[PDB]
């Protein structure tokens, strides 16, 4: 079908893989303006103007896994690596929930130093704030995933990275998209709420990869979306690759928020690296969230899953504020609660 047809069709939710094959195959500027502009509506219906704020504290950037795209891989011997200590990272914590932020997330390499007990202490202290916790740990036995919901975890992302089953284990050669996937299951059996996502623009990555990432996400009904292109990182395999284009990656945040109305989808830091003003762009084509860097100096430079990444200049307290005033220069509002999933059931 021509763009009109197919923007009919994803009107009218006639989700096909035709119909997200050719979304995603037509480059025509008309096109992608009225795709975006669906979005951004179906956004405003289902979500409202209110973009939540989830402050992110990178703890610690020791890895055990090898990832062939991330900077933290175990093989990389040209990074300092860093651990938090617990107290530092709750006091952290309750900095930015002085500073507004109304969800933490506790992200890390796959370091085995604080698994499983440490982070249920950390998880304890700061749910005491009175504020949701959001883990990003990577993959661990169900009984540590069981351990951190008893400890009050709220959510956990988790990005599938790619459903490609093949390219999947080649990219990430510990594990398999199986175990992904396993991890996923077992932490909405839990009661998470689950965030999943993935890359654009890996290396071997095609159209029709992408086109199943999307029917993945839309299979499982994941509460949260995280997506961002691959961005080559150059002390790794793929250092020599190109990195994920700006629209199309712009293209799947749109359709995503188009094929799950009410889900929560953060405009990635990823996002505002490959482009000048990019998060804010996202903010405009279906996104909702924003996830303000908290991560302490002398920290935050070393934890570079690619590089480049922007908010490593500024000073320690400065992109909660940075992110406030974003949300009001684009007339949107911060979010009044957690920000949980608010689910709109549908026929
Ligand atoms: C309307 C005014 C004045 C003529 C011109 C001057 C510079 C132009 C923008 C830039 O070209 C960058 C970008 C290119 C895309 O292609 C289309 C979107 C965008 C944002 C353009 C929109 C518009 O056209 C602008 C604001
Ligand atoms: C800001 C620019 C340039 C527009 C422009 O230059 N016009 C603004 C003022 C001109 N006036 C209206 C005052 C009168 C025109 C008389 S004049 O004499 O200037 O031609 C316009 C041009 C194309 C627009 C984007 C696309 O839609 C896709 C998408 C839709 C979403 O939903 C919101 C996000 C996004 C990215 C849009 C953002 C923004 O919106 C853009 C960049
Ligand atoms: C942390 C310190 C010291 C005092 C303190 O420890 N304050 C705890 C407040 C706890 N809460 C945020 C939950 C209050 C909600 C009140 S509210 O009425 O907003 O619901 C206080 C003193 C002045 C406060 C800033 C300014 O105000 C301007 C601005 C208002 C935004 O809005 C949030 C961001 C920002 C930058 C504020 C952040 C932080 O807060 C500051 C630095
Ligand atoms: C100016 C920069 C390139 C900067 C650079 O690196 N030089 C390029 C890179 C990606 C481009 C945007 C995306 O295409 C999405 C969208 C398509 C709409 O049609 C027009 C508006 C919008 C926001 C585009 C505007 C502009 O064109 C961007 C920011
Ligand atoms: C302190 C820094 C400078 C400024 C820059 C943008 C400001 C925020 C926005 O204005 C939106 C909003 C309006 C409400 O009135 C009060 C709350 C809030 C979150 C503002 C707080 C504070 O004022 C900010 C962070
Ligand atoms: N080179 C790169 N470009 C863009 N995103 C990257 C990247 N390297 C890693 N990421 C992204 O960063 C996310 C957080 S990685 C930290 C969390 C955890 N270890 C885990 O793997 O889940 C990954 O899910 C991945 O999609
Ligand atoms: O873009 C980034 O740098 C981060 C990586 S994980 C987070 C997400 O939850 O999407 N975004
Ligand atoms: S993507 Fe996560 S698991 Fe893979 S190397 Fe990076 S930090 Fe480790
Ligand atoms: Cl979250
Ligand atoms: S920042």
């Amino acid at each position: 079908m021509t763009g009109r047809e197919i923007l009919e069709k994803l009107e009218r939710r006639e989700f096909t893989r035709e119909v997200l094959k050719e979304a995603l195959s037509i480059n025509d500027r008309g096109f992608n303006e009225a795709l975006f502009k669906l979005a951004d509506e179906i956004r405003r219906k289902y979500v409202g103007d209110e973009v939540h704020i989830r402050a992110i504290i990178e703890f610690s950037n020791v890895c055990r896994k090898n990832c062939l795209y991330c900077g933290l891989r175990r093989d990389n011997k040209n990074l300092k690596r860093y651990r938090m200590t617990p107290e530092e990272i709750v006091e952290r914590a309750r900095l930015a929930v002085q500073f507004g932020a109304k969800t933490i997330v506790l992200q890390s390499g796959e370091d085995p130093y604080y698994m499983p007990d440490v982070i249920s202490d950390i998880v304890k202290e700061i749910k005491k704030m009175g504020v949701a916790v959001t883990l990003s740990l990577g993959e661990w036995p169900r009984e540590y995933y069981e351990k951190w919901k008893e400890a009050g975890a709220d959510r956990y992302l988790l990005r599938h990275e790619t459903a490609n089953p093949v390219l999947h284990r080649k990219l990430r050669p510990d594990t398999s998209f199986e175990n992904r996937l396993n991890c996923l299951l077992t932490l909405k059996e839990l009661g998470y709420e689950t965030g999943a996502g993935s890359m654009v623009g890996l290396p071997g990555q095609t159209i029709d990869d992408l086109v199943d990432d999307l029917l993945f996400l839309k299979e499982h009904d994941f509460d949260m979306v995280g997506i961002g292109p691959f961005i080559p990182h150059p002390d790794t395999p793929l250092a020599n690759e190109k990195k994920g284009d700006f629209t199309l990656t712009l293209k799947m945040v749109a359709l995503t928020r188009i094929l799950l109305p009410d889900s929560n989808i953060p405009a990635t830091t990823a996002m505002g690296t490959i482009v000048p003003g990019g998060r804010e762009i996202t903010l405009r084509c279906g996104a909702n969230v924003i996830m303000p860097n908290w991560t302490p100096s002398p920290y935050r430079q070393l934890y570079q899953l690619y590089p480049g990444k922007i908010c490593v200049f500024e000073k320690d307290t400065a992109c909660i504020p940075c992110v406030m005033k974003m949300i009001e220069l684009l007339g949107r509002k911060p979010g009044r609660d957690w920000g949980g999933r608010k689910r709109v059931f549908e026929t």
